[PDB]
């Protein structure tokens, strides 16, 4: 069993972990169940949250492995090997400039904003905002609710893809959580451990993650998508719930 | 006679250059008629244009005088004395956060943007954008057309004042081109010289300028403000026309 989790509102929601979630996390760790973060966040953000690879960043744009992973894949980088699945940020930013021309209006994202601006808009600290700005693949957009559609059509017109992360639209090419999960499972050292994958997500828009695992659990508010399990409560209690009810009785 | 003039859309051409206005300005100088820029631009932008004090920056937020101005006012800063009329930028920026909470959506200004983004948004060079970001009083807002109504009401709700410079909305408190021109006229070393004021402008933020002068001339696009003089063509050609048709005859 491998457990894939969107940080977002599955594990984090309230900033970082939280009582019930921690307890559930330790439980998994004690049982030798690998837990793999799958997040919109950057590698700099995940590191600051003290997480060790493997993890999936920027909506599936990048798969980070320990440098000594038993399966040779990706490019060596310090204590990591990085599997790049998506176009680099600089290329995404260049295409965004083409999109603006098409939409005949400015398209702003984190690349255009100061860290203090990003911090204000996200509720992050300036320090965490700086890490959220350190993007390798995916751009977080700041769009006027009223102009979202014109912008999205322009993005696709220039070959970019878009997703919604919970509060912001994102632009990238090749970044998909399901693709990244399938890739990491195919790169797993022990094929039997990766045979059964669980995916926990806090977004009605985590379908790519939900599609790529064998047991999908939606830990948010309201009804889950079709073919996806639910929990009574959202947040860390929803994560703990799902862990205690769906997982522990399998190990 | 003192001629008070906006820069963007008035004395500057569409690309921000003084070239086209030079001949008209040279007529005024020869005739010994003072010309005072009254602009949305910052001090650093006015300096980069090679303009000398006195001048009024940031929609009337600050009055810049020569260090040796005969009438003592404001505070020293090397070659300048500065009369601050409006709240400092830091206070406007903090108040904008309350406006943003009230609107329930982001309200972005230059202060939130890199020089590179400001350059892209304005068509300025990166270097000119750094100068435009060096704001002391007034914030330039970057609003999508659909959110303007809600944004301007949120500004008013939190005690900020708004205006528009021809291309962008602005937020400040106490920054008013008419207030600043009136203050400058009162600080003028030659009351007879200051007795008759002319004001040229093209945008919303210039209506207060028009009200603070004795002869107002609109060189913007479309129809002029009620009872204000108009010119055949906008911008610097409008400025030149005004000098030749409206000002010269009066100087004789
Ligand atoms: O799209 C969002 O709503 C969130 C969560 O999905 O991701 C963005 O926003 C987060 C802050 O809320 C950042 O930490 C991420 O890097 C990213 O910029
Ligand atoms: O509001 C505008 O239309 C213009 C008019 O001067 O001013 C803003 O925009 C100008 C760039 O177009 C900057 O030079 C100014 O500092 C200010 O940010
Ligand atoms: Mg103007």
């Amino acid at each position: 069993m491998i457990v894939f989790t969107d940080l977002d509102g599955t594990l984090l929601d309230e900033r970082g972990e939280l009582g019930p979630a921690r307890e559930a996390l330790e439980r998994l760790r004690a049982l030798g169940v690998p837990v793999v973060p799958v997040t919109a966040k950057t590698r700099k953000e995940v590191e600051a949250l003290g997480l060790e690879p493997p993890f999936i960043v920027e909506n599936g744009g990048g798969l980070y492995l320990p440098r000594d992973w038993p399966v040779r894949a990706g490019r060596p980088k310090g204590g990591y090997r990085v599997v790049s699945l998506a176009w680099p940020y600089r290329k995404v930013r260049a295409r965004l400039r083409e999109a603006e021309a098409l939409a005949g209006r400015p398209i702003l994202g984190y690349g255009d904003l100061t860290a203090e601006a990003v911090a204000r808009l996200t509720g992050l600290s300036r320090e965490a905002a700086r890490r959220a700005k350190a993007r390798e693949y995916d751009e977080t957009l700041v769009l006027c609710p009223e102009e979202v559609e014109a912008v999205l059509e322009a993005l696709e017109a220039v070959g970019l893809e878009w997703t919604h992360g919970g509060r912001f639209y994102h632009a990238a090419k090749g970044a998909d959580k399901g693709r990244a999960v399938a890739r990491l499972r195919a790169l797993w050292p022990d094929p039997e451990e990766a045979r059964f994958a669980v995916g926990l997500g806090d977004s009605l828009n985590d379908l790519p993650l939900f599609r790529a695992v064998d047991l999908a659990v939606y830990v948010g508010r309201g009804d889950p998508p079709e073919g996806v399990l639910a929990t009574p409560a959202p947040g860390p209690e929803g994560f703990r719930y799902a862990v205690e009810r769906y997982l522990l009785p399998r190990l």
